[PDB]
Order: structure tokens, then C-alpha cells, then sequence
């Protein structure tokens, strides 16, 4: 899950936090093998405004700043294999390589994650898109935490 304050991009260029983002909405998604697309927000495998929650916070190089729960799979790049993978959000370390939005391009390119923090705050939110991913806070992520 994310928190509610968190950002998602919607297709004709509107941002909305995710506590207000409504079924029909479509989003800002990462394929499997990487590429940006809009997917449709179609259901809510959770939403709860008011849900207590300890989150990991992501800080990445190029500043974007990505809050999920501890079990929320999130993209990450391994230049080794050169292979995009899942990584539980409490498994990703310093030096790990996320995938970010440019602004420039609009594509998703590897970040190296520059802080690892936790925080406790109030809400939970899990859009599911068509594509089963999510652009947040400009970092590609699964819509699922496991």
C-alpha cells in the first residue's frame, strides 16, 4: 500500500493524491519489460483513510520520494543481469536501482536509492490499474503488496 498524500499521474497530464483517485481514472503504469503506458484504475484492493500504517520511505538520487508499506513490491533494475525485477519495498537497499520518470523523456530510467527511512502514518491505499502497476511519486511500483 501507499499513503493517500502520494502522487499519481493521470493520462491527460492531471496529477491526483491517491486518497482521491477514483475507479475510471487512468494512470501512469509500467509494462513488464518497462515501458510507460496509461491503465485505468478499476478497482481498490484497499483503501483506508484512516489505517495506521509503517511505511518504508525510498529517497532516490533524482528526487523522488517513495512511501509503501513494507511487504509492497517495487520495480528495480539489476544492471548486472540487466533485468527488471520486484523487490519487497523493505528488502531495497542504498545503491539499489529503482526505476524513475523523467521529466525530459517521460521514460522510466534507473535511480539509485539514496535513503532508506520509515515512517508511521495514517491511510492506506492500493489502486489496482488494468496493467497491475502504478506510477508513484514519479517510481514504478506494483499495485500489489503480497
Amino acid at each position: 500500500c501507499f499513503t493517500p498524500e502520494s502522487t499519481a499521474l493521470l493520462e491527460s497530464g492531471v496529477r491526483k493524491p491517491l486518497g482521491e483517485l477514483s475507479i475510471g481514472d487512468r494512470v501512469l503504469s509500467m509494462t513488464a519489460n518497462g515501458q510507460a503506458v496509461y491503465s485505468e484504475v478499476i478497482l481498490f484492493m484497499h483503501r483506508n483513510l484512516e489505517q495506521m500504517q509503517n511505511f518504508v520511505q525510498l529517497h532516490t538520487d533524482g528526487g523522488a520520494v517513495l512511501t509503501v508499506t513494507p511487504a509492497h513490491l517495487v520495480s528495480v533494475w539489476q544492471p548486472e543481469s540487466q533485468k527488471l525485477t520486484f523487490v519487497f519495498a523493505d528488502r531495497i537497499e542504498e545503491k539499489n536501482q529503482v526505476l524513475v520518470r523523467d521529466v525530459e523523456t517521460g521514460e522510466l530510467r534507473p535511480q539509485r536509492v539514496v535513503k532508506v527511512g520509515s515512517v508511521r502514518s495514517k491511510g492506506v491505499v492500493a489502486p489496482l490499474t488494468r496493467e497491475g502497476t502504478i506510477v508513484v511519486n514519479s517510481v514504478a511500483a506494483s499495485c500489489y503488496a503480497v
